[PDB]
């Protein structure tokens, strides 16, 4: 996360931390719980992934630190990506994660709502992105999760900044005009949070832009709305 500050603990209960253990252990992706055993994230996190075996899902994380050889991980059971996506870019950037074991809810790890079809017309106020991403073109996964404020911007309006790409009804953007504030590399399977009436919903999942925080390049993620029915359809049983 570029331009944003340090979360308080707790603060963001549905955002997970993947990490793959091939070769050594790391930090690969942000994602969200939406549901005992499901993960939401995006599919392009998982370029080079041919087994479930290497992830592990990290829930009530502040700090990478507090991740070592004998912290407790949910072990991934199947890999659900969209059979509509090709590329990031091209939209369809979804994937879902069943989990190996259900994931007991408290203060520091619960789902977060999904947005309904109806929150279309709605004006979503208070959106957050957040991550351990980052915090510039050439960094490197961050320790503390970072948080940072960020407008949504009309597709219209993503589309005159990004003219060689084409921002499609499935994807919102969200950034400053002059930038300063975005999501950047291991942010990715990030959600955007976004406060509607006291209630938070998944709006969107970070999945790609150009650079990171550069003036006129609104981040642009994954319209979940969209995908409510293809959400419902992959994890009911
Ligand atoms: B993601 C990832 C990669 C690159 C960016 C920068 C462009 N997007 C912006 N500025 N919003 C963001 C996020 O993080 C993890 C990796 C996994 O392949 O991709």
């Amino acid at each position: 996360i570029v331009g944003g500050t340090a979360s308080v603990r707790g603060e963001w209960p549905w955002q997970v931390t993947l990490h793959t253990t091939s070769p050594t252990q790391r930090h690969l992706c942000g994602g969200s719980i939406i549901g005992n055993q499901w993960i939401l994230t995006a599919a392009h996190c998982f370029y080079g992934v041919e087994s479930p075996k290497i992830l592990r899902v990290y829930s009530g994380i502040l700090n990478q630190a507090e991740i070592a050889e004998d912290t407790s991980f949910f072990g991934v059971q199947e890999i659900i990506i969209h059979d509509q996506y090709k590329m990031a870019e091209s939209g369809y950037d979804i994937a879902l994660l069943k989990l190996e074991t259900t994931v007991n809810y408290a203060d520091s790890q619960r789902p977060i709502s999904l947005p309904s079809k109806g929150d279309r017309n709605v004006i979503y106020t208070d959106c957050w992105v957040t991550g351990w991403g980052y915090r510039k073109l050439r960094d490197k996964i961050q320790n503390t999760l970072q948080k940072a404020k960020i407008p949504l911007v009309t597709n219209e309006e993503c589309q005159k900044r990004y003219r060689g790409h084409k921002i499609t009804h499935k994807m919102i953007c969200a950034g400053y005009r002059e930038g300063g504030k975005d999501a950047c590399k291991g942010d990715s399977g990030g959600p955007l949070s976004c406060k509607h009436n006291e209630v938070w919903h998944l709006v969107g999942i970070t999945s790609w832009g150009e650079g990171c925080a550069q003036r006129e390049r609104p981040g642009v993620y994954t319209n979940v709305v969209e995908y409510v029915d293809w959400i419902l359809e992959k994890t009911q049983a």
